[PDB]
């Protein structure tokens, strides 16, 4: 069935659409199927799925429906490019405050759409929210700058938080655990629960937040520095998340600001982020985005790409969300990435296909891990252009050869060579933990910087 | 960096795996990315990032971790399969009651492995649960026997329950999407919201439930036969889920048990599934896989299938979860996906790769939506076998010449049709509203039924 | 929550968004909740933004959930006939915390789509900072506007 006379109108004008700000706007990757519709009758079709149609006609549509229409607005075959503008009453709000949700602009945008027979594959690689919409999203109640505060750092370009994950992933039981932490903190800033650790029956949760506890008192008195943690708070109960949040926070006490909570949001999904930023809005919001690589990737041609799941994440409310290493590590990442660090820190940005205004919306922080070391950093931050972030490095910091502590200083002397403008290896010579850090990837090394050996003996 | 000498195991036998009781097994399919490592460096590296390892080597790793890791124990690159075992202390556990987590399952099977740099893709296709894990998930609390007393059937073999989707899927203002459902009421017994439908500024959701709830009573009334209807209570805030769910319920009063709620499980995520799960475990709990697509469309090589999704939804509780019309409906899928229906419903069944035991955990029925009209039906129960389910048809119904009650008429004689074992030309001559449904979908009566003008 | 937010909902520029117009229904407490509304209705014809005088609430002649569901009437209509966004900074001072919880969480169900548009007021220097705490921490995304009644018995300069 041919929809295309309800459901697209090309006359309609993207900066009219922009300037009305009734619309949401998506731009997509779009391929019919074989011996379906043409390419104009089957972005119809996907507009009446994605709003207020099925593949048949009804009795029961009337004007004030056909109102609400989705429509599709601009259309470029040779590149399998589609927009289409979605009225912003289409979108679900909550009935307790009358505020946005996420899992509606989902349903909607990149639902249903995604199971149609009659289209080979659709990804969505941005979206527009017009202000009415955007104001009733959470946003982030807590940023960098609540890190940087509890660190003694400037509030406004406090810089560089040298992080690390505690590896093994799985495995350490709450001493050791809490001995790792202890001694990453010796010489960084920031440590994170890898991704999976919670109450395992080798590692209890409460066990292992009371050594972490005491193990950040430890070193914050040997240091006499500021030491952060993020607890992994994930789960499928809403009232298992609140009790790990409310347990952490009343064990740390006096150092109960120095945590961050950490969010599974792509496997536990937006209810357990909105948890997490609804009960704790005053601990930063830790997005950890796992499982995203089964649409995200670029291998992919369906649901959406890195940068519309960091983007909505803002709207969510993290605090700070991983945006990878831009090619620079361990994970599928281009350079170009740099863009969705961009989108997520500032005012105003450009994505592939809209502008965007937040209106003063907080920025969510690039969170950069996978597969760092001290050697990949220089070269990182030299395609991003700033360092005013929180980078992670698990292996980077626990598989150095002089331990923890040197592996947490080889990452801090990285971001000052690329601060102080040096060569690694000449700024190698006077920083050992760096230098050492040539040895624990003596791969990386060979490839990044050849003939380091003969310079640095 | 080979970590194949610790991270995999190709003399550990299957058989023996699955006899232990101690590991969660997960079959893939997957292949490397060029210039990296050969398929079994490349899978145990994929081991070590979904279990206690990462991509070099960290000098924190003890005896104790290597004892936990998951394994690669088979592996057949001709076909791209990789099979891991995870010894089932890995998964997070709730402090509160000791129960599993699926957000712990899925984060290390399908997490971070699906980003690697090494990999070109890597798909789930199976994974098996042994007891020891299996029980700690919560399971459906209600499932289709609680329908069928509602309806006054019997509790065993029920039959099939007559469903539509209120069309159109947004824009309808409470009382005109009232009328929808008393005029589908009138001859069918089960009604959604159509998965997107809530507290729109145009249908506010309080209006919305009221008008529904008054429609109800009156085609309880008019017909002296029960009604379901089932409501979309998604959102990102569990307590926005929780007051809509108790606003329902309320308002319902004394058809309360004949609410079902909705769940859109795959964009609002387990954690939502979970809300209604544990807030709600006497009302049917109607999981909605709208976005599923992104992954388990067989042109995705990525994520995990339609199969393990819904498997999953058992183990978290779904009483009902959408398992697609197999081919025979407007979505993408296959006739092959009947053993989908049968993995859910069963106590014993068997997936592309694994046998599963479900040791009494109840059933999740298989939702079948998308596309489907009176026509197309005997050909899906054919394929099928069976009719104990729930059908919608939202263009089947509301696209219906003669209206609602005559779609969802048209909709109970295929069923009675194929239960009968009739020609659907011949039964037809004497059916009106199925006679009806050929001349509402003529491309489809033409080719489903080739000369039924002259019949 | 700032004037920022207030400014975005009104339109204007998030930084020096300028000007908030605003009133105080008078008379301080005897209009009934329609008339209530009514005068609400006609300054925002003028008008950004209203408060309640400090002591209105749940007066036996104004009952708090009418005068609530009169006032979101004259909101929408103020707004429909400019086409200008309009605020209310409703009272929700109680000696019980569940009290104010229950004028709170009624408030931003019956404005709905304008619940962006409250400001949660609290008496806090005759209520303490235990009332204003609650509303800080219960609707942190409500502007909280602080109304002082009572400072004036020590901060006037005649007392030393
Ligand atoms: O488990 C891991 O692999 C990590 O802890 C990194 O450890 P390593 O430093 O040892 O590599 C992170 O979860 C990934 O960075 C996630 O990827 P992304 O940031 O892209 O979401
Ligand atoms: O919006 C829709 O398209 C439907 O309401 C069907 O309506 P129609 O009967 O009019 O087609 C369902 O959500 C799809 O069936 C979902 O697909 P699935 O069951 O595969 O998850
Ligand atoms: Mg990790
Ligand atoms: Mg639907
Ligand atoms: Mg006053």
């Amino acid at each position: 069935m041919d929809q295309s006379n309800r459901y697209a109108n090309l006359n309609l004008k993207e900066s009219e659409l922009i300037a009305g700000g009734r619309h949401v706007l998506c731009a997509y990757i779009m391929k019919p199927k074989a011996g379906f519709g043409n390419f104009i009758q089957t972005a119809a079709h996907f507009a009446a799925e994605s709003s207020t149609g099925t593949n048949v006609e009804v009795f029961t549509t009337d004007d004030f429906t056909r109102g609400v229409d989705a429509l599709v607005y601009e259309v470029d075959e040779a590149n399998s490019l589609m927009k289409i503008a979605y009225p912003i009453e289409l979108f679900d709000r909550n009935v307790i405050d009358g505020r946005a949700m996420i899992a509606s602009f989902l349903t909607l945008t990149i639902g249903n759409n995604q199971g149609m027979g009659d289209v080979e594959y659709a990804k969505m690689y941005d979206f527009y929210v017009p202000p009415a919409y955007l104001k009733l999203f959470d946003g982030p109640s807590t940023t960098i700058k609540d890190l940087w505060r509890v660190l003694g750092r400037p509030v406004i370009n406090g810089g560089f938080i040298v992080g690390t994950i505690i590896k093994p992933k799985l495995g350490l039981r709450p001493q050791p655990f809490a001995n790792a932490c202890y001694d990453f903190w010796l010489g960084g800033d920031f440590i994170k629960n890898d991704e999976p650790q919670g109450n395992q029956v080798f590692a209890p949760f409460k066990d292992t937040v009371r050594a972490v506890a005491d193990a950040m008192r430890r070193a914050q008195d040997k240091t006499g520095e500021a030491k952060l943690f993020s607890f992994n708070i994930t789960a499928d109960d809403h009232y298992e998340m609140l009790a790990r949040g409310e347990f952490i926070l009343e064990t740390f006490a006096d150092n109960a600001d120095h945590i961050a909570f950490l969010v599974d949001g792509y496997v536990a999904g937006p209810a357990a982020v909105t948890t997490a930023r609804r009960a704790f809005p005053k601990q930063y919001l830790h997005y950890h985005r796992a499982g995203h690589g089964a649409v995200t990737s670029p291998q992919s041609k369906r649901g959406y790409t890195a940068f519309v799941l960091s983007k909505m994440a803002r709207l969510q409310g993290a605090s700070g969300i991983h945006t990878g290493t831009m090619g620079f590590g361990k994970m599928e990442g281009e350079a170009a990435d740099r863009a969705i660090a961009y989108m997520i820190t500032e005012d105003a940005a450009d994505g592939p296909y809209f502008h965007q205004e937040w209106l003063g919306m907080n920025p969510t922080t690039p969170i950069i891990s996978g597969g760092m070391n001290a050697l990949r950093m220089p070269g990182f931050f030299d395609n991003l252009g700033h360092s005013n972030l929180i980078m992670t490095a698990g292996g980077g910091a626990f598989g150095h050869v002089d331990g923890g502590a040197a592996g947490a200083k080889s990452l801090r002397q990285a971001e000052q060579c690329w601060k102080q403008g040096a060569d690694p290896v000449e700024f190698a010579k006077d920083h050992r933990e760096f230098a050492r850090a040539f040895e624990s990837f003596p791969q990386d090394a060979d490839k990044l910087y050849p003939n380091w050996r003969a310079k640095l003996k």
